[PDB]
C-alpha cells in the first residue's frame, strides 16, 4: 500500500497473509474454512495465516492454517487477467473471535464513488521499493467504469473497477495482491493488478467480487 495509514493490530480481522516460507498475496477470510484470493496468487504449498499484524514477528494472535485445496476460477486469463479469482480451503477450521474474523459477501454490486477499505503488506513506495512489516490501510473510492476504461484502454471488462486517485500517491502495490477492498462491511473487490503503483491516471484495478457470489458459494457448497 503507497500513501497509506498503519492499519492497527487485529483491526481488519478478515485479512490474511498466503505464505510459502514468505508472504506472497493477501486475501480475504470468508467463513471459518475458505479464503477468497486473486488467481494471480495461485500456487502450490500455501499456508494461510490469520490474525497477522507483523508479518515477521510471533504476537499472539495468529493462526497459522495449511491449504487443503485450491480453486482458480474456471476462467481465469493470466494474460488478460480476466477473472482473477480464486479460492482457498482451509487444512481446518479457523477459530473466529473479535481478531480473526470473516468478511460479508457482496449481495449487489458497489456504485462508483463508494469509499472502501484497501489493506495488505505490499509495496509502500510508488518509485522504489519498502515492504512493511505490519498491516498498511488505504481510504479510497471505486471509480466510475468510464474513468477507469479511459485510464486502461482496451483493458478493462465487466468483471474489474477501478479504486482510488487519479492524481496518484495513494494505492494498492506489488505484494498487495488478492488482498481486499472492503465496503461498507462487504467484500467488494479483490487486489488484481495496475501500471507500476500510485502513478498519475493509473488507479488500481480491482476483481469486481459481487460477479462471483454465485461461483463463491456453489463452490463452496461441494468442495
Ligand atoms: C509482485 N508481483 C508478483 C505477482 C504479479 C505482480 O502483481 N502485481 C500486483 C499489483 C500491481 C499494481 C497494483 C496497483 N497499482 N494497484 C496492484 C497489484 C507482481
Ligand atoms: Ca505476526
Amino acid at each position: 500500500i503507497v500513501g497509506g495509514y498503519t492499519c492497527g493490530a487485529n483491526t481488519v480481522p478478515y485479512q490474511v497473509s498466503l505464505n510459502s516460507g514468505y508472504h506472497f498475496c493477501g486475501g480475504s477470510l470468508i467463513n471459518s474454512q475458505w479464503v477468497v484470493s486473486a488467481a494471480h496468487c495461485y500456487k502450490s504449498g500455501i499456508q494461510v495465516r490469520l490474525g497477522e499484524d507483523n508479518i515477521n514477528v510471533v504476537e499472539g494472535n495468529e493462526q497459522f492454517i495449511s491449504a487443503s485445496k485450491s480453486i482458480v476460477h474456471p476462467s481465469y486469463n493470466s494474460n488478460t487477467l480476466n477473472n482473477d479469482i480464486m479460492l482457498i480451503k482451509l487444512k481446518s477450521a479457523a477459530s473466529l473471535n473479535s481478531r480473526v474474523a470473516s468478511i460479508s459477501l457482496p449481495t449487489s454490486c458497489a456504485s462508483a464513488g463508494t469509499q472502501c477499505l484497501i489493506s495488505g503488506w505490499g509495496n509502500t513506495k510508488s518509485s522504489g521499493t519498502s515492504y512493511p512489516d505490519v498491516l498498511k490501510c488505504l481510504k479510497a473510492p471505486i471509480l466510475s467504469d468510464s474513468s477507469c476504461k479511459s485510464a486502461y484502454p482496451g483493458q478493462i471488462t465487466s468483471n474489474m473497477f477501478c479504486a482510488g486517485y487519479l492524481e496518484g500517491g495513494k494505492d494498492s502495490c506489488q505484494g498487495d495482491s488478492g488482498g481486499p477492498v472492503v465496503c461498507s462491511g462487504k467484500l467488494q473487490g479483490i487486489v488484481s493488478w495496475g501500471s507500476g503503483c500510485a502513478q498519475k491516471n493509473k488507479p488500481g484495478v480491482y476483481t469486481k467480487v459481487c460477479n462471483y457470489v454465485s461461483w463463491i458459494k456453489q463452490t463452496i457448497a461441494s468442495n
